[PDB]
């Protein structure tokens, strides 16, 4: 899985490291991907770049995009949403109500690793 | 500019075309890019893939990611947020409060058009 | 490196496999990353979801977002833009002018591999 977290500026490097740690544990528990297959990118944004209700504010975040190879059940995705959301809210110290998760399913014909498709590789 | 717009599934081709037109006009008015440089990409997600507060629901959307070459002023970005949010809410018939906009700036050395960097093209 | 590629719906599985093959080779040639580290995420969109100049058209694509851990030089990123656009245009049988590439440098404090920061892994 590839996770991208939109978050505001100002969080310490140790907190970002603790977020990467928790989101990986969250993904392993939720959908069973091996820890080593979880890649995370944090996309820090200045407040000028963040909109909620049409106004600039860091309260619009966090937004987590999770990209998965197709095949996960609705139950797994529900658990992924719950775990990523709770982890993000607890580590970043914000309300669970403020968290957003969006899951992209990628067909195995549309995923590449090392130049071969996931379907070519058995996934 | 390149806008990725996350929507729940179900909207008609007409409504998507109305959203494509309105968000293109909103971008032109707010930051002044030529209409022909505005790309609108609608990503539709199943409700199973969309999380708000840790729970699956279409109410987490719309989320607009606006990818811009770096250089837009804070005031231009605030107008982009305002215009994209009002247009999204009106065309989709959803609360303005539910809308989210994230602006990702790309250094001119990191942005490509027709195989050349933006910095090499004078942007 | 991870490439998120937006392309019009409907290309054959063979064409998508060749795109993954070509774009991986393009990335290796451009920045010297090991092919084994290049991941590609193709996101197909129907023409009704794809706007350029405010109207639905496949000419709004291809858009390639390249996610890289920070540290690549401007010259390497320029080469990456040239190679991905070249190969995109060729495999998709589309004008070079229409290709778009956005590179997203991720600070090593902000990138996670298997629950550890890229910084902690010496990258």
């Amino acid at each position: 899985p590839t996770l991208e977290v939109y978050l505001p500026q100002g969080h310490s490097d140790e907190r970002k490291a603790s977020l990467i740690d928790g989101l990986t544990r969250a993904t392993v528990d939720a959908i069973g991907a091996p820890a080593e297959s979880v890649r995370i990118l944090l996309t820090e944004l200045p407040v000028s770049n963040i909109g909620l209700g049409g106004k600039p504010t860091p309260a619009a975040l966090p937004v987590i995009i999770a990209i998965l190879i197709a095949g996960r059940t609705e139950a797994q995705k529900e658990a992924l949403i719950a775990h990523l959301s709770e982890t993000s809210a607890s580590v970043l110290d914000v309300s669970l109500q403020s968290t957003r998760v969006m899951i992209k399913d990628i067909p195995n014909t549309d995923f590449g690793l090392g130049g071969k498709t996931a379907r070519a590789l058995g996934r």
